[PDB]
């Protein structure tokens, strides 16, 4: 089973010039927790911006080009990336936009962080049919001294 995890601002904005604008530590803890010990699939731009493998997870990078770092597993097709994960109970797709669009139709769950921030970006999360998804978990939070924006964690499962 494939799951997508992403943080979205107003207008499904997910990124700006290969960077996430805001500073949401509650979000990092959420991501960590949901990704720990699972394989993660990400696109080459996302890889570049992270620069080092995420620890305690098999890191699969999708690129048309030959890989350039032996610390991670390079694949060149969606199907290849799924096959590389083996038979685990859940695969985490972590971005970016081009990647999420592609995994979407195959995904069974979404973990989203809705952030109350207004920012401009060059990338947006894919527009999904809300009728196909059921919201099974949702917890809202007010900004705090650590988190400068309010946010809501949400979990959706395909019907
Ligand atoms: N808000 C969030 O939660 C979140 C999570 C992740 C990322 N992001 C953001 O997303 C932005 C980057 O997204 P992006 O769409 O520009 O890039 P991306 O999806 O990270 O990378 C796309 C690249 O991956 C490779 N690729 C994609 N599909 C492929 C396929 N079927 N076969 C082979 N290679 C494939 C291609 O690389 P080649 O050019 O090498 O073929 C493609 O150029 C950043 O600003 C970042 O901050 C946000
Ligand atoms: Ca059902």
């Amino acid at each position: 089973m494939i799951s997508l995890i992403a943080a979205l601002a107003v207008d499904r904005v997910i990124g700006m010039e290969n960077a996430m604008p805001w500073n949401l530590p509650a979000d990092l803890a959420w991501f960590k927790r949901n990704t720990l010990d699972k394989p993660v699939i990400m696109g080459r731009h996302t890889w570049e911006s992270i620069g080092r493998p995420l620890p305690g997870r098999k890191n699969i990078i999708l690129s048309s080009q030959p890989g350039t770092d032996d610390r991670v597993t390079w694949v060149k097709s969606v199907d290849e990336a799924i096959a590389a994960c083996g038979d685990v109970p859940e695969i985490m797709v972590i971005g970016g936009g081009r990647v999420y669009e592609q995994f979407l139709p195959k995904a069974q769950k979404l973990y989203l962080t809705h952030i109350d921030a207004e920012v401009e970006g060059d990338t947006h999360f894919p527009d999904y049919e809300p009728d196909d998804w059921e919201s099974v978990f949702s917890e809202f939070h007010d900004a705090d001294a650590q988190n400068s924006h309010s946010y809501c964690f949400e979990i959706l499962e395909r019907r």
